[PDB]
């Protein structure tokens, strides 16, 4: 069994900023979701080999998890919020594709993404 590399996480050739919203989504909506009683299936990708889940990437061709995104998010990879949110979207949608309604899994992600949105709700003006 195999799993794929994870997303990239370092691109010196890519464009990005330090930005007020982009701190927000380290300082305020990562940490909340990072220290929540659920997020430890999501702190790191999908291990397909560990977990017995061999049709994971023949479903899920965007993975994505809040390891990643940490790792994004310190390392200065994005140019906007916009792209940050969106890896957010998609480890959730993930989780809703590949799995069944009322899973654990499932009420795990409902519950971090219903932070991850009221926190999003507040996010500050650019500076
Ligand atoms: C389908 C799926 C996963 N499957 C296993 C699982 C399920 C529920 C809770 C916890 C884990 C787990 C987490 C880490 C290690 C071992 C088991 C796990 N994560 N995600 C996101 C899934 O979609």
């Amino acid at each position: 069994s195999m799993n794929p590399p994870p997303p990239e996480t370092s691109n010196p050739n890519k464009p990005k900023r330090q930005t007020n919203q982009l701190q927000y989504l380290l300082r305020v909506v990562l940490k909340t979701l990072w220290k929540h009683q659920f997020a430890w299936p999501f702190q790191q990708p999908v291990d397909a080999v560990k977990l017995n889940l061999p049709d994971y990437y023949k479903i899920i061709k965007t993975p994505m998890d809040m390891g990643t995104i940490k790792k994004r998010l310190e390392n200065n990879y994005y140019w906007n919020a916009q792209e940050c949110i969106q890896d957010f979207n998609t480890m959730f949608t993930n989780c809703y594709i590949y799995n069944k309604p009322g899973d654990d899994i499932v009420l795990m992600a409902e519950a971090l993404e219903k932070l991850f949105l009221q926190k999003i709700n507040e996010l500050p003006t650019e500076e």
